[PDB]
């Protein structure tokens, strides 16, 4: 059950992608200490519809009210944006964004360090995103996703860390979540052998603590069952011939678009 892309298809999320990615690098300015997240997510709107003719996929989906998330410290996913909810000197706040243009999407998400970052807080957000790096490293096609999703736990535990269980990455394209589910952790059940075309998104949610969570009674926000510090970046890509490229890459990745192999 997975769908390969066609060029012209390719092409249109690269677009898609590529807005996601810049609603990122145009929001960062403004995550500082004393901006609500509110306020970021209206930014973020205006510059999505008004900017780049495009609209947020997350608003309405499954019932979410806004156009993007966004998660600090023990938030570990779908943190919902509030007037009344301040960015603090030490935060890490992970902004979670997804576009649709031409009808396909854009899917991807990184993380702020607001004011003085903490040694841990900087060590988790890097670590996380390592994790996604040395995923993205080793997608191309032949390559079995429980393997992926192996190598990112075994990595994210060594640094005496844990993964979240209930997200996971997504095949992506006319729908936000397609098959195949992208697990990054070990699991018996997953099988799924990457083909040239398919296009998905990579996200891991890493906790400080222990992996077990919490949803509290707002229906959305999700937090670290221990209330530890949880990071996540995510990028959408598509799988080449030999390897893989990235949709949503951003000036301040530390990883090349087109990953190759041989
Ligand atoms: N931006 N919002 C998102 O990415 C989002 C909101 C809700 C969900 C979701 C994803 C998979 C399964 C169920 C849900 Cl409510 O994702
Ligand atoms: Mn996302
Ligand atoms: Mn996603
Ligand atoms: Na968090």
């Amino acid at each position: 059950a997975i769908s390969i892309k066609t060029p012209e298809d390719i092409e249109k999320m690269r677009v898609a992608g590529r807005l996601a990615a810049e609603v990122l690098e145009m929001i960062e300015p403004y995550v500082k200490p004393g901006v609500s997240t509110g306020e970021l997510d209206r930014i973020c709107n205006d510059y999505i519809v008004n900017e780049q003719h495009a609209v947020s996929a997350c608003l309405g989906y499954h019932g979410y009210p806004k156009s993007v998330c966004i998660s600090i410290n023990e938030v570990v996913c779908h943190g919902i944006p509030d007037d009344a909810k301040l960015l603090k000197d030490g935060d890490i706040v992970n902004i979670d964004v997804t576009v649709i243009k031409d009808g396909f999407h854009g899917d991807t998400s990184k993380m702020f360090i607001v004011g003085k970052p903490t040694i841990m807080g900087e060590r988790l957000c890097r670590i996380t995103q390592e994790s996604l790096y040395l995923a993205l490293r080793m997608v191309k096609p032949g390559i079995n996703l429980r393997e992926i999703g192996a190598a990112i736990q075994k990595f994210v535990e060594a640094e005496g860390f844990s993964v979240v269980r209930e997200y996971c990455g997504h095949g992506i394209g006319r729908g936000f979540h397609e098959e195949p589910q992208v697990l990054h952790y070990d699991s018996r059940e997953t099988n799924v052998v990457l083909k040239p075309g398919m296009t998905f998104t990579i996200e891991p949610m890493v906790n400080a603590g222990k992996k077990e969570i919490r949803t509290m009674k707002d229906g959305w926000t999700v937090k670290t069952k221990d209330r530890s510090l949880s990071a996540q970046y995510e990028h959408t890509i598509v799988v080449t011939d030999n390897g893989c490229e990235i949709l949503t890459l951003r000036k301040d990745d530390t990883i090349p678009a087109i990953i190759s192999h041989d």
